[PDB]
DNA sequence: TTGTTCTCAGGTACCTCAGCCAGA
DNA sequence: TCTGGCTGAGGTACCTGAGAACAA
């Protein structure tokens, strides 16, 4: 498990408190167990013009991608692994995404049991509408509530 | 002086390269000698829900006010004395808007020369378009060309 | 079946200016 | 004459979702 310096996730907190997002979704899929796959995203936005600044979130992270659309790029982190151990050392410093990060490490940790019951499932989808709630959320669609009234069918 | 923690001043680095503002401008003023008035601001924006946010930075940084502008609010600073306080010691741990705070602080330290000479105060001007220059610039209208074009007999 | 990569975009929440006015 | 406390806004640059496809 990859070590970060603490004055890399103090700089590193800050800006993600400002210009980053900590994404948790429900996407529907017939396919799944249970109708739908998790997916979890750690995100920092920016011009594509700075596109070199998440270049070397990249390099120092260890791991992610960068993706442009139109005038502006993202880092994006989803693989689960990785993304606990990002976590786990950032959310000490984190101010206004912290309880985003708890959530999400809840989460992962309690994917394996998620897998083997719809109540528990339902439940871990409870925990994504808290991270929703908590951020600036305008356009979701799929909720707990949604991957309920399918269960019941 | 007041003299900031170092986690705080890191973490407000990310902060501030994420949602703040470091900004110079010149306005026509027609009392000032040299028919312009030099304002240096340092700004974080936020939405007024966490408006919470800005007012502990009132507390922490100890000085600036927090307005409202619709449904955003803003921390700002622009007294020029806490100003160059507060960006000498932040100055070291910004990345994105370093060099803005390094052209503000030059600025600050010339201001009791750039009102002798007219031309030593369009050389400051000048240092308030690279400023400018390095920012998201899109609505500027007064420019050091601006105060030369006035400057004459 | 599952984890993940990659792209698009809705709706702001920022950013970075503009300008006034009272007191000093 | 100068400075600092106020306010309003143009034009994005973000945030936080959506969804398709591809391995494994
Ligand atoms: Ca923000
Ligand atoms: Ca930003």
């Amino acid at each position: 498990n990859t070590k970060y310096n603490e004055e890399f996730l103090l700089y590193l907190a800050g800006f993600v408190d400002s210009d980053g997002s900590i994404i948790a979704q429900i996407k529907p899929r017939q396919s799944n167990k249970f109708k739908h796959q998790l997916s979890l995203t750690f995100a920092v936005t920016q011009k594509t013009q700075r596109r070199w600044f998440l270049d070397k979130l990249v390099d120092e992270i260890g791991v992610g991608y960068v993706y442009d659309s139109g005038s502006v790029s993202d880092y994006r982190l989803s693989e689960i692994k990785p993304l606990h151990n990002f976590l786990t050392q950032l959310q000490p410093f984190l101010k206004l995404k912290q309880k985003q990060a708890n959530l999400v490490l809840k989460i992962i940790e309690q994917l394996p049991s998620a897998k083997e019951s719809p109540d528990k499932f339902l439940e871990v989808c409870t925990w994504v509408d808290q991270i929703a709630a908590l951020n600036d959320s305008k356009t979701r669609k799929t909720t707990s509530e949604t991957v309920r009234a399918v269960l019941d069918s």
